[PDB]
């Protein structure tokens, strides 16, 4: 469903 964030690191929920 989330999948990643999209910034730097992604596990940043």
């Amino acid at each position: 469903i989330w999948g990643d964030s999209g910034k730097l690191i992604s596990t940043t929920a």
